[PDB]
């Protein structure tokens, strides 16, 4: 139990703490299991002071207590005081991964096949996800968990919805976006965060990513964003004008210059060209003609490890509340891992 940085207390279970650093709202550190004998990640989590933090905790962990997938990070053990009064921090046990893609691309230029593989595995458990009808919402380099180049694991399900293609309300910075630069373009342009395809527009990203070791579409701000994406693409046809549910989104894109489309293989001349043309169906516009996560797993580039027998799906389909009421949803929600627990 160290006191230099907020006090952890997950002891007598978990102890040799050694801290790893700190993000969303807590911190990280690593102990070792007495129990299993092995060293786990533990998140210390103190979200009861705003509304938001105690959306995503929720929401994150209803989900991953339901989830259980070689891709996808799990939680061991949810350790939290006996009395709602007294539960101040939350303490999230996780199995404990050496690094995440967004540390390995800084120091490493991959290669083809470790592409390859990674791919299969972001998609493999993305397939999962899509198949509980729920989406990830911001999947990026830095929430894929790496062990090695064969054990990736997908983390942070704190934005993850239901899927539901329906309901919609145009309410642009009323919900909380997901990372900038692996946004889906109907996302920017007539607020659709409620499908599947822009989960599939974010892995096209990362592929981007894993092949030129830097962001795709770095865009400062979300107009910008528009403008790395059309730099590439190049001008959205009149069809594609169609997609945009919005008056004043449909302006902005017909004011700038027409832009070329950029070969992919002009922009990753040392690419293999299966990916590449993965690649271009993951990163196309129109959100309707974007390839889905089963049409991807079975595309050429994947062929070498697609494998429907060996890929599960969920056995069964998968808000605006204070942050008082939420706080006691969370103590229902990890009611399970308290001693006396019943039903
Ligand atoms: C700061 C913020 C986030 C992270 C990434 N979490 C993390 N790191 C290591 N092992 C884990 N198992 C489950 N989650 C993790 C590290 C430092």
């Amino acid at each position: 139990e160290m006191v230099r940085g907020q006090v952890f207390d997950v002891g007598p279970r978990y102890t040799n703490l050694s801290y790893i650093g700190e993000g969303a709202y807590g911190m990280v550190c690593s102990a070792y299991d007495n129990v299993n004998k092995v060293r786990v990640a533990i998140k210390k989590i103190s979200p009861f002071e705003h509304q938001t933090y105690c959306q995503r905790t929720l929401r994150e962990i209803k989900i991953l207590l339901r989830f259980r997938h070689e891709n996808i990070i799990g939680i061991n053990d949810i350790i939290r005081a006996p009395t709602i009064e007294q539960m101040k921090d939350v303490y999230i046990v996780q199995d404990l991964m050496e690094t995440d893609l967004y540390k390995l691309l800084k120091t490493q230029h991959l290669s083809n096949d470790h592409i390859c593989y990674f791919l299969y595995q972001i998609l493999r458990g993305l397939k999962y996800i899509h198949s509980a009808n729920v989406l990830h919402r911001d999947l990026k380099p830095s929430n894929l968990l790496l062990n090695t180049t064969c054990d990736l694991k997908i983390c942070d399900f704190g934005l993850a919805r239901v899927a539901d293609p329906d309901h919609d309300h145009t309410g642009f910075l009323t919900e909380y976006v997901a990372t900038r630069w692996y946004r889906a373009p109907e996302i920017m342009l007539n607020s659709k965060g409620y499908t599947k395809s822009i989960d599939i527009w974010s892995v096209g990203c990362i592929l981007a990513e894993m092949l030129s070791n830097r962001p795709i579409f770095p865009g400062k701000h979300y107009l910008d964003q528009l403008n790395h994406i059309l730099g590439i693409l190049g001008s959205p046809s009149q069809e594609d004008l169609n997609c945009i549910i919005n008056l004043k989104a449909r302006n902005y894109l017909l004011s700038l210059p027409h832009k070329n489309k950029v070969p992919w293989n002009r922009l990753f001349p040392n690419a293999d060209s299966k990916a590449l043309d993965l690649l271009d169906k993951m990163l196309t516009f129109n959100p309707h003609k974007r390839i889905e996560v089963e049409q991807a797993l079975a595309h050429p580039y994947l062929e070498q490890y697609y494998d429907p027998s060996d890929e599960p799906i969920a056995e069964a389909p998968f808000d605006d509340l204070p942050k008082e009421k939420l706080k006691e949803l969370i103590f229902e929600e990890t009611a399970r891992f308290q001693p006396g627990y019943r039903s």
